[PDB]
Protein backbone atom coordinates (compact mmCIF):
# COMPACT_ATOMS: atom_id res chain seq x y z
CA UNK A 1 0.00 0.00 0.00
CA UNK A 2 1.38 3.16 -1.08
CA UNK A 3 -0.25 4.59 2.23
CA UNK A 4 3.19 2.71 3.65
CA UNK A 5 6.88 4.38 3.37
CA UNK A 6 8.40 1.90 1.24
CA UNK A 7 11.35 -0.34 2.91
CA UNK A 8 14.96 1.00 2.49
CA UNK A 9 18.38 -1.08 2.45
CA UNK A 10 21.30 -0.57 4.20
CA UNK A 11 23.06 0.93 0.91
CA UNK A 12 20.42 3.60 1.17
CA UNK A 13 20.68 4.15 5.11
CA UNK A 14 24.49 4.58 4.75
CA UNK A 15 26.72 6.42 2.20
CA UNK A 16 29.42 4.19 0.01
CA UNK A 17 32.11 6.54 2.71
CA UNK A 18 30.40 5.75 5.76
CA UNK A 19 30.05 1.57 4.85
CA UNK A 20 33.85 1.93 3.79
CA UNK A 21 34.98 3.70 6.95
CA UNK A 22 32.72 1.14 9.44
CA UNK A 23 34.61 -2.32 7.80
CA UNK A 24 37.99 -0.56 8.01
CA UNK A 25 37.26 -0.42 11.88
CA UNK A 26 35.68 -3.82 12.01
CA UNK A 27 38.81 -5.10 10.31
CA UNK A 28 41.12 -3.21 13.31
CA UNK A 29 38.74 -4.15 15.88
CA UNK A 30 37.48 -7.43 15.34
CA UNK A 31 40.32 -9.34 12.71
CA UNK A 32 38.76 -12.55 12.78
CA UNK A 33 35.18 -11.31 12.16
CA UNK A 34 33.72 -11.14 8.78
CA UNK A 35 31.47 -8.18 8.22
CA UNK A 36 28.16 -9.08 6.62
CA UNK A 37 24.83 -7.51 5.86
CA UNK A 38 21.92 -9.70 5.78
CA UNK A 39 18.39 -8.60 4.31
CA UNK A 40 15.39 -10.30 3.25
CA UNK A 41 14.82 -9.90 -0.90
CA UNK A 42 12.95 -6.77 -2.03
CA UNK A 43 9.91 -8.52 -3.49
CA UNK A 44 9.94 -11.05 -0.53
CA UNK A 45 5.97 -12.14 0.68
CA UNK A 46 6.44 -15.25 2.83
CA UNK A 47 9.61 -14.74 4.98
CA UNK A 48 9.43 -12.00 8.15
CA UNK A 49 11.78 -9.10 8.31
CA UNK A 50 15.38 -9.97 10.47
CA UNK A 51 15.83 -8.37 13.15
CA UNK A 52 19.33 -7.21 12.68
CA UNK A 53 21.29 -5.75 9.38
CA UNK A 54 24.93 -6.29 10.40
CA UNK A 55 26.55 -9.35 12.00
CA UNK A 56 30.09 -9.86 12.96
CA UNK A 57 30.81 -13.33 11.93
CA UNK A 58 33.62 -15.41 13.34
CA UNK A 59 35.46 -16.32 9.94
CA UNK A 60 35.56 -19.84 10.53
CA UNK A 61 31.98 -20.32 10.46
CA UNK A 62 30.57 -22.03 7.01
CA UNK A 63 27.43 -22.02 5.04
CA UNK A 64 25.47 -24.52 6.63
CA UNK A 65 26.05 -23.16 9.88
CA UNK A 66 24.85 -19.78 8.69
CA UNK A 67 21.86 -20.92 7.13
CA UNK A 68 20.80 -22.43 10.61
CA UNK A 69 21.36 -19.28 12.34
CA UNK A 70 19.54 -16.87 10.08
CA UNK A 71 16.87 -19.47 10.07
CA UNK A 72 16.65 -19.57 13.94
CA UNK A 73 16.71 -15.72 14.39
CA UNK A 74 13.59 -15.84 12.04
CA UNK A 75 11.83 -18.17 13.97
CA UNK A 76 10.89 -20.16 11.18
CA UNK A 77 9.04 -23.52 10.92
CA UNK A 78 10.10 -26.53 9.25
CA UNK A 79 7.55 -26.01 6.94
CA UNK A 80 9.10 -23.04 5.30
CA UNK A 81 11.83 -22.47 2.55
CA UNK A 82 14.71 -20.56 3.16
CA UNK A 83 16.92 -19.36 0.52
CA UNK A 84 20.70 -17.61 1.23
CA UNK A 85 21.71 -15.41 -1.63
CA UNK A 86 25.35 -13.91 -2.15
CA UNK A 87 25.84 -12.43 -5.42
CA UNK A 88 23.09 -14.01 -7.67
CA UNK A 89 23.75 -17.41 -6.72
CA UNK A 90 22.67 -19.50 -3.86
CA UNK A 91 24.69 -20.39 -0.55
CA UNK A 92 23.63 -23.60 0.43
CA UNK A 93 26.02 -25.93 -1.70
CA UNK A 94 29.15 -23.82 -0.43
CA UNK A 95 30.53 -24.96 2.55
CA UNK A 96 34.03 -23.19 2.52
CA UNK A 97 34.33 -21.06 5.91
CA UNK A 98 33.04 -17.55 5.31
CA UNK A 99 36.77 -16.39 5.28
CA UNK A 100 36.43 -17.39 1.80
CA UNK A 101 33.32 -16.38 0.65
CA UNK A 102 33.94 -13.25 2.14
CA UNK A 103 37.00 -12.76 -0.21
CA UNK A 104 35.50 -14.18 -3.40
CA UNK A 105 32.41 -12.13 -2.73
CA UNK A 106 33.11 -8.88 -0.72
CA UNK A 107 31.48 -5.56 -1.76
CA UNK A 108 33.63 -2.60 -2.85
CA UNK A 109 32.92 -1.14 0.32
CA UNK A 110 34.28 -4.10 2.30
CA UNK A 111 30.98 -5.93 3.41
CA UNK A 112 29.51 -9.05 2.30
CA UNK A 113 26.07 -8.91 1.68
CA UNK A 114 23.72 -11.37 1.56
CA UNK A 115 19.79 -11.40 0.64
CA UNK A 116 17.58 -14.36 2.13
CA UNK A 117 14.24 -15.13 0.04
CA UNK A 118 11.75 -18.08 -0.46
CA UNK A 119 12.76 -19.17 -4.08
CA UNK A 120 16.25 -19.55 -5.40
CA UNK A 121 15.77 -16.88 -8.59
CA UNK A 122 14.23 -13.55 -8.40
Amino acid sequence: SPEFPSEKTFKQRRTFEQRVEDVRLIREQHPTKIPVIIERYKGEKQLPVLDKTKFLVPDHVNMSELIKIIRRRLQLNANQAFFLLVNGHSMVSVSTPISEVYESEKDEDGFLYMVYASQETF
